[PDB]
């Protein structure tokens, strides 16, 4: 069973922990990835109820399974605050333009 799905997209605890430890860790050292600059911050337009508070990042999670370290970042991120907490996993997926939705 997957812990998110994200569209078709399925993606286990371990996925997660994975892609949040790297995102964190070009957070914590102040450097980016990509031409979209990764990890950046999440202004949270969508208005999703996070457990955890902001300030809160975004990162590529990719279904290959490798870490995100340039070129398409494709439409799964998990976004990770301050204290390295994971807030939740969403997707452009099924969501209309350049808005998200929360994977399941
Ligand atoms: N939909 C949405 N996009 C955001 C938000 N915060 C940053 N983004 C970025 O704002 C622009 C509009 O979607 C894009 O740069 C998107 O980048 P990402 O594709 O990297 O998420 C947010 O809270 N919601
Ligand atoms: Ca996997």
């Amino acid at each position: 069973a997957c812990d998110y799905t994200c569209g078709s997209n399925c993606y286990s605890s371990s996925d997660v922990s994975t892609a949040q430890a790297a995102g964190y860790k070009l957070h914590e050292d102040g450097e980016t990835v990509g031409s979209n600059s990764y990890p950046h911050k999440y202004n949270n337009y969508e208005g999703f109820d996070f457990s955890v508070s902001s300030p809160y990042y975004e990162w590529p999670i990719l279904s290959s399974g490798d870490v995100y370290s340039g070129g398409s970042p494709g439409a799964d991120r998990v976004v990770f605050n301050e204290n390295n907490q994971l807030a939740g996993v969403i997707t452009h997926t099924g969501a209309s333009g350049n808005n998200f939705v929360e994977c399941t």
